[PDB]
RNA sequence: AAACUUUCAACAACGGAUCUCUUGGUUCUCGCAUCGAUGAAGAACGCAGCGAAAUGCGAUACGUAAUAUGAAUUGCAGAUAUUCGUGAAUCAUCGAAUCUUUGAACGCACAUUGCGCCCUCUGGUAUUCCGGAGGGCAUGCCUGUUUGAGCGUCGUUU
């Protein structure tokens, strides 16, 4: 249970939150948990997903799937992956749309600021 | 006997009830004190690579600066855009700016994009005319400055 004054446990204030965030803070909104061996080669769990993160897809009909994430599609509240596609009777082809909860990161894409984000969480990076 | 009329059932119509939802409303409580001549509230007209509206903004026009953050935006397109970084996106934050024509609305006027005047600079052979750029000119009242008015009145000299 709930014990701040300045937390809601309205449902309508939590969705229009959500469905209103801002392009950052929907960045941590998508966050996504990283695999076993992640987990203990950085000490971190989850992470915002990130464009070119590898991902495994652990639910769903694509489960099994891997690739590398092509877009962190924010106003869709989805992740776009290397070769999800589905193929319509076009004969074209529209990425298939995963939420990153759904998923684990297998490989991060490391910069300046992703390890010191791993650092700031309690982690170790290099 | 058909057709026709009426009733019922099945399927299909017409229509949008019912059910289930809900970024809305309503009411209660808690906390706070912050509009404007330093130009508000409101109005009009504009502004996007491709937009009519809503939203945002003002010729720096769906925004400029700054701080933070840290890879997007996305319907399509596109960098003389970006990725171990003064660096994508961001009303995230916001302390610097821009802020058309107006509006208490202030040169005068306004059913007009009407008409002046002053200062500096500038173009046309120009202190005077015509053009352009920038800066100014409302009213009531207060304090002060300067210039004044009145046998209202004080001193002095014929
Ligand atoms: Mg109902
Ligand atoms: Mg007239």
């Amino acid at each position: 249970a709930k014990i701040s004054q300045d937390v809601s446990s309205s449902r309508s204030k939590a969705r229009k939150a959500y469905f209103t965030a801002s392009s950052v803070e929907r960045r941590v909104l998508l966050s996504a948990p990283l695999s076993k061996e992640l987990r203990q080669q950085y000490n971190v769990k989850s992470l915002p997903i990130r464009q070119n993160d590898e991902v495994l897809v652990v639910r769903g009909s694509k489960k099994g799937s891997e690739g590398k994430v092509n877009s962190v599609y924010r106003l869709k509240f989805a992740i776009q992956v290397d070769k999800l596609q589905k193929e319509k009777s076009n004969g074209a082809s529209v990425p298939i749309n995963i939420h990153p909860s759904k998923v684990v990161i297998t490989k991060l894409h490391l910069d300046k600021d992703r390890k010191a984000l791993i650092q700031r969480k309690g982690g170790k990076a290099e």
